[PDB]
């Protein structure tokens, strides 16, 4: 700062890549730790494990996003390469002193070992620790990766790192090995279907309160299991999506299936009074979703009534009681103007909640599309790290809602029912979409002044038990 100190004496870049001189051709920063904009993967690794200071924000963001520019096996190889630092060639005077015997090592070599080698090696062990702690799925998905890591840390010498090595081992041990209520949850609610009778379960025979509760528990669990890296690089939309984004895909597919199931229930209710009762029941379920701050569920139902097969059923909507219509329309309004009213509601509510997941997916897709993976250079193009940082900012928002358990008891049969929903049957999504629309045209034909009469299908009461608990 106010005086330049003597430089460290480093090995040559020909024997150790990471000490190649910084330039705009291999590392770039944004405009007290400098913020990395991009670099070669070698320079990114160097800064990930920099000798001058720790960089926890970079370590976290790097480990969340690196799979978009570097393979897991490749990262391990780079970190091992970083670790195995060669010492500079002894100078002629150094060689004299060594041969003379019982002389201290050179001042330059002492500085190098203390100020460069030991800090870098400890930073590498720190990265390993965060990697297995927060991203152990990399090692679950790739057995050779874990075996390589374990083999490497067994090879490390010196008491200075045994604490670190054993700490990494301990985390790996705990990972390899792998409900209470503070206050009593409310009693499970039952309507026509009774405990154990899972063969009779259906939208109108289950209790609307309990449908909403069990779906909220399910959706909360799905949401909680999504890892940020499943979103980075839009990997859930690419070739290896089933391996890279399993929890995200489960969540998306649940939402698709549940929305289609609500639509199916409505349009397959050919009897007019029955159909009005089905839509009314779905609005009651929406109310309880709302009460539970499950906005994922609220917007699944909004999506269902916006669908082209349902939205066109004007006679059905007109027959809704005014209070339920108002409730439905206030929810639909949450989504209007790019989810403006939803977004203000999200920022105000208290946990537990289940956020609408769609808005994160949309924003991530835009960000991935709207930023280049590389910074263009005359030589090798640089990895655009600032792009990854922007994505990680979005995934960080998802995480803030993932540790909020509901005070609701699971109903195992109802849970299985909702996990196993298959509205499409054997149909393709396209086939099923056409099926819904043609059924819609059948039950309320174009330009029909009154919906034709279809016979009632079930014999049970259409009367709802309501959404007040007992
Ligand atoms: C032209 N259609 C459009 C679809 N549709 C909906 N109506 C209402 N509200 C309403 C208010 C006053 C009324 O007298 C009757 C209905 N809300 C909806 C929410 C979502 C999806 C469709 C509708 C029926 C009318």
């Amino acid at each position: 700062l106010y005086f330049q100190e003597q430089p460290l004496r480093l090995p040559s870049p020909e024997v150790y890549r990471f000490v190649v001189k910084d330039s705009e051709e291999n590392i770039v920063f944004e405009d007290g730790i400098p913020i990395i904009k991009g670099g070669t993967v070698v320079k990114l690794i160097e800064r990930l494990t920099y000798h001058m200071y720790a960089d926890p924000n970079f370590v976290r963001t790097f480990l969340t996003t690196y799979r978009s520019f570097c393979k897991p096996q490749e990262l391990l190889s780079l970190l091992i390469e970083r670790f195995e630092i060669p010492e500079p060639e002894p100078t002629d005077a150094d060689k004299l002193a060594i041969e003379k015997g019982e002389q201290p090592i050179s001042a330059d070599l002492k500085r190098f070992r203390k100020e460069y080698v030991q800090p870098v090696q400890l930073r590498i062990l720190n990265v390993f620790r965060h990697w297995v702690e927060h991203h152990f799925y990399d090692f679950e998905r790739d057995l050779e990766l874990l075996e390589r890591l374990e083999s490497f840390i067994s090879s490390v010498r010196g008491k200075a790192m045994k604490k670190w090595v054993e700490s990494i081992a301990k985390i790996i041990r705990r990972k390899k090995q792998a409900i209470t209520f503070e206050s009593p949850p409310p009693p499970i609610e039952w309507h026509i279907s009774k405990p154990g009778q899972f063969e009779t379960f259906d939208l109108m025979t289950l209790h609307p309160i309990e449908i909403a509760r069990q779906l909220t528990l399910l959706e909360s669990d799905l949401y909680r299991k999504v890892q940020p890296s499943e979103l980075v690089g839009s990997v859930w939309t690419k070739e290896d999506k089933e391996i890279n984004s399993p929890n995200l895909l489960k969540m998306i597919r649940h939402t698709t299936n549940l929305t289609l199931w609500f639509e199916k229930c409505i349009v397959e209710a050919e009897n007019f009074e029955e159909r009005v009762a089905v839509l009314s029941r779905i609005i009651e379920i929406l109310q309880v979703f709302q009460d539970l701050n499950n906005f994922n569920g609220v917007l699944e139902i909004v999506s269902a009534v916006n669908s082209v097969s349902v939205y066109r059923l004007d006679h059905t909507f007109e027959a809704l009681q005014e209070r339920k219509r108002k409730i439905l329309d206030e929810a639909v309004e949450l989504s209007q103007d790019h989810f403006k009213k939803y977004l203000v509601k999200l920022k105000s509510i208290n946990p537990p909640c289940v956020p609408f997941f769609g808005i994160y997916l949309t924003n991530i897709l835009k960000t991935e599309e709207g930023n280049n993976d590389f910074l263009k250079k005359k030589g090798k193009d640089l990895i655009n790290f600032s792009k990854r940082r922007k994505v990680a900012e979005i995934t960080g928002e998802i995480q803030q809602y993932q540790n909020q358990p509901y005070c609701l008891r699971i109903e195992p049969d109802m849970r299985r029912f909702f996990e196993n929903l298959n509205p499409m049957g054997s149909a393709s999504e396209k086939e099923f979409t056409d099926y819904l629309f043609n059924k819609s045209l059948e039950i309320e034909p174009r330009n029909c002044k009154q919906p034709p009469r279809f016979p009632r299908k079930s014999t049970f009461s259409l009367k709802s038990p309501g959404i007040r608990p007992n």
